[PDB]
């Protein structure tokens, strides 16, 4: 089997991407944030504290003839950005882009933190990291991808995120029309439960490539590119007037600037992030200070190849017995 679904930016900055997902019988379609940095499929629901729901579409398990309470199971997750959610668990039929999994754990939120409530466009998350990170207790649950894997034509999914435009998540096949040149594959460590890999270096604009190992995670659920302070300083030093602002929470730059590109290495291959992808616009409406898309990972504890990086590539998440990651230009 295979599946193919379009993923759409939630706003004009590509802060996140939503993908329609069918849950239950008859189908209830919710728009979920596909997150290769976590491993829980959770949704706003009929059980979510009413004051914490503001415009989201909810899953109502009592209206699904295939929903079953997973008795005694609870979940609770805290994300890197300080957001969180928790609740109980149903199993139900879940379909993405024509690919169907029966008996998928659907984690129903009883509580969500303010950042979730405030984002009316995201109805929940669909985790695509390794199932070892799943938070369901006392019986850990599998991700949608792990459950689908054995049925898929090939045990892979691909992320093809757009810059200020829709893109595609495919399951079970590699669309050879979706990228240019060849796909370069690189080793993955699953020791922390992430799609963790080592970039071979970077360049800023038309500058020379610096060969250096950068260990990080491919994370579709993180907006920005978070890299070591040395690398990030070297980038922003090429933008007149750019500076790190503790009050704003990162590097800012004059909105009048033209940003240089940023290149990262994948083996001997190179992925080029155009400068425009690094512009996250005014820090507040009408401001002439703009927020940068490359930020320091110092004090995160891990480097994160988030959407800024991933959207510049066609990315293969290869879930074979020895997982790997592939990157192609597009």
């Amino acid at each position: 089997s295979t599946g193919s679904a379009t993923t759409t930016p939630i706003d004009s900055l590509d802060d996140a991407y939503i993908t329609p997902v069918q849950i239950g019988t008859p189908a209830q379609t919710l728009n979920l944030d596909f997150d290769t940095g976590s491993s829980d499929l959770w949704v706003f629901s009929s059980e979510t504290t009413a004051s914490e729901v503001d415009g989201q579409t909810i899953y109502t398990p009592s209206k699904s003839t295939t929903a079953k309470l997973l008795s005694g199971a609870t979940w609770s997750i805290s994300y890197g950005d300080g957001s969180s959610s928790s609740g109980d668990v149903y199993t139900d039929t879940v379909s993405v882009g024509g690919l169907t999994v029966t008996g998928q754990a659907v984690e129903s939120a009883k509580k969500v933190s303010s950042s979730f409530t405030e984002d009316s466009t995201i109805d929940g998350l669909l985790g695509l990291a390794f199932s070892t990170l799943n938070t369901v207790s006392p019986t850990q649950q599998k991700t949608f991808f792990d459950n689908a894997k054995a049925s898929l034509d090939s045990p892979v999914f691909t992320a093809d995120l757009g810059y200020h435009a829709p893109g595609t998540y495919n399951f079970g096949f590699i669309d050879t029309t979706a990228y240019t040149g060849s796909i370069t594959y690189t080793a993955v460590s699953t020791k922390q439960g992430f799609w963790e890999w080592t970039s071979t270096g970077y360049a800023v604009g038309s500058g020379t490539f610096k060969s250096t190992s950068i260990d990080g995670i491919a994370d579709t659920g993180t907006t920005l590119l978070y890299l070591p302070a040395t690398v990030v300083s070297a980038y922003w030093a090429q933008v007149s007037g750019a500076k790190s602002s503790s009050s704003v929470g990162g590097y800012v730059f004059p909105c009048s600037a033209t940003l240089p590109s940023f290149t990262f290495g994948v083996g001997s291959a190179r992925i080029v992030i155009p400068g425009d992808y690094i512009d996250f616009g005014p820090i507040s409406t009408g401001s002439s200070s703009c927020f940068g898309g490359i930020q320091s990972s110092a004090g995160i504890g891990i480097n994160i190849f988030g959407d800024v990086a991933l959207k510049a590539a066609f990315v293969v998440f290869n879930g074979a017995t020895t997982p790997t990651l592939g990157f192609a230009s597009k």
